[PDB]
């Protein structure tokens, strides 16, 4: 009833709202059997992944609120939609297509949303191209807020880390969920520095859900800041997210090389309280699927107007290796939105900037 896995694990704080999980079913699908017990038991081992790095990075044990019925099950909502599962394949805006039958199914119960946040999971299809071996078919990406994943027979977090080929096909589609989830909670790509690849291995959101559950795997501080302004880790119920827009004005901005330091600095001020400043700094090109390589840094600030300080040390940027590289500041606000500036550099032809 407790697997292995999950002997190791850490009481969470309650969070003030819950990501939900949607079990989406064609008209004409039946659900992989078993899936409340082992998909209830990979998303528990998911959030005390979470937690686990949120505690490790000083924010305590605060992960993605989820809603529990019965001591370890999840209150997954199984929907059955109105149409064939071919009707929500993964091209096409599939993902979209059920999104928007889940906003009616939402409208019609609100009870049953917890959050903004949802994650959508659908099983395999089952044809000449993919089954249980070969899962596949369903929308398998970040939406916005919303994140699609899928389930087959052998998604069973008994086979995590094992050696076999249920245990690789585990990491690829437990790891690509984790992915895609992290996606869903505001978060986008980026690389773990030198000294933290040492420590710690894998970003998640770098190529993690390639090692996810057989190499050590982690979240970034950037990734963490990201966290730390996401609904479903609220502690904070008066706290109110996502509403309006990303309001910074930012000033005096300053970055200079000095040896092998990148030195960054500036002046914001906000409505909002700023929570932190992440640092993304990336080779080309720059499209959200080319940005796997983007190395990030976080620093707390905490106030609606303040000074930002940063070095960045250039041996830390593992894996850049183009003359052209870009540095972004991005803002993160208390209500979860964000602002962002963008700054073109070249190694041969270093130009202090402001
Ligand atoms: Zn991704
Ligand atoms: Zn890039």
């Amino acid at each position: 009833t407790v697997p292995d896995a999950l002997k190791d694990r850490i009481a969470l704080k309650k969070t003030a709202r819950q990501l939900n999980i949607v079990y989406f079913l064609g008209s004409d699908t039946e659900p992989v059997p078993d899936y409340e017990r082992r998909l209830s038991e990979l998303l528990l081992y998911l959030q005390q992944f979470y937690g686990k790095e949120m505690q490790r990075h000083g924010y305590g044990a605060r992960s993605f609120g989820l809603d529990i019925k019965s001591p370890g099950r999840v209150n997954i909502i199984e929907y059955k939609a109105k149409n064939p599962a071919a009707h929500y394949p993964y091209e096409n805006g599939g993902g979209w297509k059920a999104a928007q039958e889940l906003d009616e199914f939402f409208k019609a119960h609100p009870d049953r949303k917890k959050s903004q946040h949802t994650l959508i999971i659908m099983p395999t299809w089952n044809d000449e191209k993919n089954g249980p071996d070969n899962p596949g078919g369903v929308p398998f990406y970040g939406m916005g807020r919303n994140c699609f994943a899928l389930d087959y027979p052998a998604f069973d977090i008994k086979h995590l880390g094992q050696k076999t080929r249920e245990g690789r096909l585990l990491t690829k589609w437990y790891g690509g969920m984790a992915h895609e989830l992290g996606h869903g909670l505001n978060l986008p790509h980026n690389h773990q520095t030198a000294s933290d690849g040492k420590k710690y291995g894998t970003a998640l959101m770098g190529s993690g859900n390639y090692t996810f559950g057989t190499s050590p795997t982690f979240l970034t501080p950037a990734s963490c800041a990201l966290l730390d302004a996401c609904e479903v880790f609220s502690v904070t119920p008066s706290q109110q997210f996502y509403e309006g827009k990303p309001e910074v004005e930012v000033g005096d901005v300053a970055i200079s090389f000095k040896g092998d330091q990148i030195l960054v600095s500036g002046n914001y001020k906000s409505p909002q309280t700023v929570k932190a400043l992440n640092v993304y700094i990336q080779d080309p090109p720059y499209a959200v699927n080319q940005d796997y390589d983007a190395v990030s840094f976080s620093r707390r600030l905490g106030k609606k107007s303040g000074k930002f300080s940063m070095k960045i040390d250039k041996k830390e940027l593992e894996g850049l290796n183009n003359n052209e590289f870009r540095i972004s500041l991005m803002f993160i606000l208390a209500n979860g939105l964000h602002m962002q500036k963008h700054f073109t550099f070249h190694w041969d032809a270093l130009q202090d900037y402001r």
